[PDB]
Order: C-alpha cells, then structure tokens, then sequence
C-alpha cells in the first residue's frame, strides 16, 4: 500500500490505501486510462477487486451519479463503469476473483442501472447523454440485466426510431443505441447458453422491447445512411424474439422483412435469422426453402443469359451490362487463349470431365450489386473479381472508370488466364498439388496473368500501359532483384508488378528459359523447375539483364497502351461460303490433314480449323518457335488484306512442337474465327 501519487498517473497500490469515500470521489474525476494496469491481473488489482466492500462502494457511487447526472456533467459515470467492467473481466479470467463471475453478484449493478434509467436525462441528445447510454450498454454486456432494465430502454429506441434519418447516420448517436442492444443481447444469450430459454426471469416479459425492435426492423423507408439500423432491428428481433410466447408472430415479422426489402441486405439477414434462429420453419409451420430464395435472388441480379461455343462458355449478367461488352469479352477470351497455347504448347485439357469443361461468368451490374454474391454464392467479394476453378466460374461486375482502374475486359483478360493455367497447364487442383507444397509459383501465377492479359490478335503479347506505369517508381532498391522476385511471407504490392517484369523479361529476352519452365510445370517436374529458378537466382548475369529490362519497360511507358479487342469483331461481316474460308486459310498457312468444327453462339457462329504444319529444316526449338510466331502472325495479317471482313476475327496458335525423322519443323496449328455460312 502507498499514500502518494506523482504525475496524474495512479497505481493500484495507492488506490488500495485510500478510504472508500476518497476513492470513489477520485474515480469521479479521472479518466479510466489514468489507472495503471487497470485491466492487468496484479497482486495490486487482485487486492483491489478482491475487496467485496470496495467494489460495492464503487457500485453505490455509480448509483449516486446515475441519480444526479446532467446534460453538461456526466459525474464520472464513464469511469465508474470502466472500473466495474475491469472487475468482471478479471473475475472471468482469474480464479480468486471468481465471485465476480457469479451472476448473483453481477445483479448488484442493477440498482445503479435503474438509477441511470430513471434520470430525466436518460435520453439521446448531447455528448454526455449519449456517452452515458454507450457506457450503460457496455456494462450490461459484462454484468447483468433485468426484464425491468431492458424495457426501460424502450423510450430510447422510440426516440431513435422517430429520428432515424438524423440519428442513424450520426456515429455517436448510432453507436449508443447499437452498444445498448448488443450489450443486453450478450448478457441474455450468455445466461441461457445451454439452459432452457423458457426458464428465464425475463422470458415473455420483454414484449415492449421486442415490439420496439419490430418497428425498427420493419421501418421500410431505408436509405444507404439508415439501413444499418433496420438491419440491427431485424437481427436483434430474431435474438430477443426467443423470449416471446408467440414464436409464429416473431417469424411473421421476419418474413415481412424479406418481402419488404427483397434481394437487399436486410432480406438476406432476415432469411438467415429464420433458418438459424428459428429452425428454418415459417409462420405456417413448413420448412422455408432457403435454397430457392438464393436462386430467386441470383435471377433478380443476373437475369440475362448469353451462350457461346455450344454452351461451353456462358455469361449470366445483370440487365444493365452492355451486349457489346458481352461480345467483346468473348473475343478477348479468344485472343488470350491463342497467345497462351503458343507459349505453353498444349491445348488438350489435362483432366477429363472437370467443371471448367463449361466456363461460366456471372457479371453483376455494379460493385454495389456485386456484394450479394457472397450471400448468394458463398464467395468473397472483397475483390474486383474471382475465378473459382472447382466451379469453372468467374464472378465479377460491370464497373465505371471511377469505380476501378481496370475496365471489365482487362480484369477478365487477367482472370481468364487463371482459367487457362488451371485447365491446360497445372495438373490436378489449382493451388493444391506438388507444385504448391513449397511456394514456387506465386510470382509466376500472378506474373503470367498480368502478362497474358496483354495478348493481341496479330502482335503476340504486349505490355499493358498501367503496369508499365507502376514500374515508374523508386529505382534505388524498392526495385526487386531477379532472386528476390523468384523467391517470395509478406511482400509489398509491387511484388506482382515485378513478377510480371520477370515473365515479360523471359518472353522477350530469354524464350528458351520460358519454354523450359512451362514444360516443367506442364510435365509436373518440380525438380526441373526448381533447378531453373536456382540458375536464374544464382546467376548475377541474368539479374543485370533483368535490371536493364525493367528500365526498358519503364521507357516503353510513354507510348504504350492497353491491348483491347478491336471494333472489327463487332462488324457485320456478311456471308462467305464456309469451304472457301477453309481452303483460303489452309493454303495461306500451308496446313495439312486439316479438319474443322463449327460452333453455335448467341450472336454468331464460329469455326475451329485444325491442321498439321511441317516446314523446312529445324533451326533449333527456340528459333523455330520465334519464326513460327512470325510466319503465323504474318498469315493472319495477310488474310485480313482480303475483302471479307470476317478474317479480322481470326486467331491462331500452334502446339506440340516436334521435329521429323528428317529434322523438318512440325507443329499442330489452330485457327478460330466467325462463321457466316449456315449449311
């Protein structure tokens, strides 16, 4: 025990020495944080809260300041309450203060609570009055409540309701009511943990309170600013509704919430409350179909369906997403796909009968509307969009330039690449096999995505201006070495931008290593991949190359752009007899043993042409790849010189590089374009 302070910071050793009179008066005019280690379990605090007479003194003093507080003076009610909250907290966690855990002791706070409630100043209004309510709600949270106490909250709820449009948007006002409700609910739920809810002092005695929550929940005229309040109303209507004699009446109000706000946030909550709090049984006594409700909700937000490639590529979209966009996205998928197969060298899906056999894209009208996707489909919506491979489904939304740096096409070009990685490159589950036991592909998965997003029809892969722009930052470190980028647990957001630079670097400056790397992933050769990463990491030379290549990108930024699909794709091409197109493409590409498939879409038809290409004597694999790129891009360009508009829709790739017994270069070649001949 001590009998001196120093510095307006107070120790328990010192507080323990004071008479109760002196103590309670001190607490009235100090902030709670001024008490040192207040929430800490000490011999000091043990001694302080261990005295049943002292805490009772603290309770009595709070009861007195509850009787006397005014709009201008709070009479330390905040401090009194924080001190008590500390009592109960330590009593919960530490034996020796366990008498503080007993609900029977906690009830000793009720007379103080009532005192606060009977004060004519127990109303929302000024900062003091509001803080008093906030403090009360938190104390109930740690202590106890009566049916009597709860019902005294009724005027405050009415006052809030009657002033919803002013009060709910106010942080302090809104926090007060929320703290009060949440506080009471926490105490009540705690007391009934595994006990029969029917045997509670307050059960059936809180009808006025419940009725006050119905009114909030079923307010109707919500805005963005006031929605949370009615949300609280519904959520806590369900919670307190448990202490009503009429179950079916409570569920009726919840079902009304669903009808009143539909496919908005509060209907989802109300619906959750029925299944979780009320056994998913309605007011009529029959099982509410939660699954149908979610299906109804998805149909409301995603009413439009667009089908491509014989139903293997489906877009479900909001009513406001442009049809032009839909088409552009399809053609964008085609551009990225052709570049991807070129580099990777495989177009045959790795597994049979996976969900990605059909690609599905769900595009909400807006970021606002997008949020209900987590509700509807159980996925995070804290993103610009998301590909879920086990579902073969991409979720995103249409967006304005102000809403996102990325347009919808760009984001799709990026995410689409993950669909390609998972289907055609990485065997088994994406993110969950041998290649993921160690953290080997983080740079690669994200880097190749940014990279392939820049695919074009006839120019290969180009850097996107936006990523080039990012690279324009601090040269002096901050810039990653080759070794750092390849070997990421946290890193700053720039990590992905350097991953891109590596991918681009390898593509432009070192195709041989790019191909070797992809073949390793493709063949599931974890050892070859690790060896390649090792050589690159250990070789200071490749790093210097990479460092200057970063500079080269930074320089290219001035005149760069975003590779996006051409308006040419949307043009009315008109008729062209199918057989002429095939012959024309076969001659110009020198294809052999060709075959074709025609596919039906929502707005057009398409064909896929497959042929063998065999050229002259091989100049090595990587030189072969380079020339094949140039020879093929050249064919696509010259074909566009023809009068038929449809050649401008063509995309092409090659796969399965090999050499003949006579060292002649040999590839599988694929062309894709619009088809305008029915027969």
């Amino acid at each position: 025990n001590l009998y001196f302070q120093g510095g307006t910071m107070y120790d328990f050793e010192y507080l323990n020495g004071l008479s109760y009179t002196e103590l309670t008066n001190l607490i009235k005019n100090i902030k709670w944080n001024q008490i040192n280690g207040l929430f800490n379990y000490s011999t000091g605090s043990q001694k302080f809260f261990g005295d049943k007479n002292r805490v009772q003194a603290i309770i009595n003093a709070l009861q007195e300041s509850g009787r006397t507080y005014t709009a201008n003076d709070m009479k330390g009610i905040e401090t009194f309450t924080e001190v008590l909250r500390a009592g109960f907290y330590l009593g919960y966690y530490n034996d020796g203060l366990s008498y503080l855990n007993d609900r029977n002791f906690q009830d000793k706070c009720i007379p103080a609570m009532i005192a606060i409630q009977k004060n004519p100043n127990f109303k929302l209004g000024t900062a003091v009055q509001d803080e008093v309510i906030t403090s009360l709600g938190k104390l109930i949270g740690n202590a106890s409540a009566n049916a009597e106490v709860v019902n005294n909250c009724v005027p405050v709820l009415k006052q809030f309701r009657e002033n919803l449009n002013q009060y709910a948007p106010d942080y302090v006002k809104g926090t007060a009511v929320n703290e009060l409700i949440k506080g009471i609910e926490f105490d009540f739920s705690g007391a009934a943990y595994e006990k029969d809810v029917k045997t509670m002092p307050w059960y059936g005695k809180i009808d006025p309170f419940i009725n006050e929550l119905k009114a909030l929940g079923l307010y109707g005229n919500i805005t963005s600013a006031t929605e949370w309040a009615s949300d609280v109303g519904i959520y806590y209507l369900s919670k307190f509704g448990l202490y009503s004699t009429n179950r079916n009446d409570i569920v009726q109000s919840l079902e009304k919430a669903v009808d009143m706000y539909k496919y908005g946030k509060i209907a989802f909550v109300a619906m959750e409350r029925i299944t979780w709090d009320y056994d998913g049984i309605g007011s009529n006594g029959k099982k509410v179909d939660h699954d149908k409700f979610l299906d109804d909700a998805e149909k409301h937000y995603l009413p439009k369906t667009y089908t491509f490639d014989n139903g293997t590529f489906i877009i479900r979209a909001g009513d406001k997403v442009s049809e032009e966009k839909i088409k552009r996205l399809y053609w964008a998928s085609r551009e990225v796909k052709s570049q991807f197969h070129r580099v990777v060298g495989n177009d045959k899906a790795l597994e049979v009968g996976n969900a990605d056999d059909v690609l599905t894209m769900k595009i909400f009208n807006s970021p606002e509307e997008y949020k209900f996707n987590t509700n509807i489909n159980g996925v995070s919506t804290d993103n610009g969009g998301l590909y879920i491979e086990p579902r073969g489904t991409f979720y995103t939304y249409e967006r304005t330039p102000q809403q996102s740096i990325f347009s919808l096409e760009e984001l799709f070009r990026h995410e689409y690449t993950h669909y390609l990685q998972a289907r055609y490159l990485v065997d088994g589950l994406w993110g969950q096999g041998p290649f993921y036991e160690k953290n080997r592909l983080t740079w690669f998965d994200e880097g190749t995505a940014e990279f392939f997003a820049g695919s074009t029809r006839t120019s290969g892969v180009l850097p996107r201006k936006l990523i080039l722009g990012y690279l324009a930052k601090d040269k002096v470190d901050h810039r990653y070495s080759l070794k750092k980028t390849l070997n990421s647990d946290d890193s700053d957001w720039m990590f992905y931008n350097y991953g891109f630079a590596v991918a681009h670097y390898l593509y432009e400056k070192d195709m041989p290593t790019f191909i070797k790397m992809n073949k390793a992933i493709l063949n599931t050769d974890v050892k070859s991949y690790d060896e390649i990463i090792k050589k690159l990491s250990d070789d200071a030379n490749k790093n210097t190359e990479y460092q200057n290549h970063i500079q080269e990108l930074v320089d290219k930024y001035q005149g760069a752009g975003i590779p996006l699909v051409s308006d040419d794709y949307l043009k009315d091409h008109g008729y062209k007899k199918a057989s002429e197109v095939y012959s024309e493409i076969s001659k110009a590409a020198s294809l052999t043993n060709t075959s074709v498939t025609a596919e039906k879409s929502q707005y057009f038809n398409t064909f896929t042409l497959r042929g063998t290409y065999t050229g002259e004597t091989s100049k090595g694999e990587f030189k072969d790849w380079d020339e094949m790129s140039k020879k093929l891009d050249g064919t696509l360009e010259s074909l566009a010189k023809n009068s038929w508009s449809g050649y401008k829709t063509l995309t092409a790739y090659f796969t399965n590089y090999r050499v003949t017994s006579d060292n002649k270069v040999q590839y599988d070649v694929v062309f894709h374009g619009v088809l305008t001949d029915n027969g």
